[PDB]
Order: C-alpha cells, then sequence, then structure tokens
C-alpha cells in the first residue's frame, strides 16, 4: 500500500534527525565544524551513517555542503530500484532570508538552520520558500507530505 510505503519512509527519515541536530548545534559555526560534523556522522555504521532494515544510508554531503541523503533499501520498503532517496538540504536563517549553509558558513553568516525536504518533487520545499536544492528520488506518492 502506498501509504505503508509513505510510513516506512516516514520511519527512516527519524533516522535523520540526529544529523541534522548535529549540523545546528557543531557543524554550523565554522567551515572547519561543518566538515568536522560530515566525517564524524558519516563513519558511523561502517561508513554509512545510520542504517537499518529499511534505510541503506544517512549519508552528508561528501564536499561538506551539510546536506543529508537518506538511502532506502529499495527493496525491502517497495519502492523502485532508482527510486529510493530523500534530501535534506540546510539553510541559514539569518532572521531575513535564508542562505544555503555551504555559502553561508563560508562567509560567515550565522542564524539559525531550516531545512528542505525533498523527493522525486519538490513541492512541499519550493512552496515554503526553499531555493536551490537537488532532487532526491522516492516518487512523490511514496513521499511523506513534507517531502513532495
Amino acid at each position: 500500500d502506498p501509504f505503508t510505503v509513505r510510513t516506512r519512509v516516514s520511519e527512516g527519515l527519524v533516522l535523520a534527525e540526529p544529523a541534522k541536530l548535529m549540523i545546528s548545534t557543531d557543524g554550523s559555526a565554522s567551515t572547519a565544524d561543518l566538515t568536522r560534523a560530515t566525517t564524524t556522522w558519516n563513519q558511523q555504521s561502517n561508513n554509512l551513517g545510520a542504517s537499518s532494515k529499511y534505510v541503506t544510508s544517512v549519508l552528508m554531503d561528501a564536499g561538506n555542503t551539510g546536506v543529508i541523503t537518506i538511502t532506502y533499501v529499495a527493496d525491502q520498503v517497495g519502492l523502485p530500484t532508482a527510486g529510493n532517496t530523500l534530501i535534506l538540504s540546510p539553510y541559514i536563517n539569518d532572521g531575513n532570508t535564508r542562505t544555503a549553509l555551504a555559502t553561508a558558513v563560508a562567509a560567515g553568516t550565522r542564524g539559525t538552520i531550516d531545512w528542505a525536504c525533498t523527493s522525486a518533487s519538490n513541492a512541499t520545499a519550493t512552496a515554503q520558500g526553499f531555493t536551490g536544492m537537488a532532487a532526491g528520488s522516492v516518487p512523490q506518492e511514496f513521499a511523506p507530505a513534507q517531502c513532495r
């Protein structure tokens, strides 16, 4: 059932929460801190970050942009072979504007972190005012509403 698929996609999403929080508490203060968080998170779980029966990996962008990719085990969750990722993209909110984390951190721009979640479709993230972010691949009908 597609709704069961969303729930397992949704169950898997929870596993990325600690990666988001690490980025916000310890990985945003400086360029060096963002790289440190990336290295430390990604080394977990046999270099897969976090995993489970339904989740292959939860990984931070290797180029230190702070963008998190959740990769699902397609044949256990019931997704297409290559339809299996969600993308969480961080932005510094300085109160007035949003700036992609990688850019803000390099420039020394501080603030709170907002997250865009994208799947094969970016309706929600784009509606929320996020721009610039990569596509994930989970089909819209299986993606959590906030990732559609």
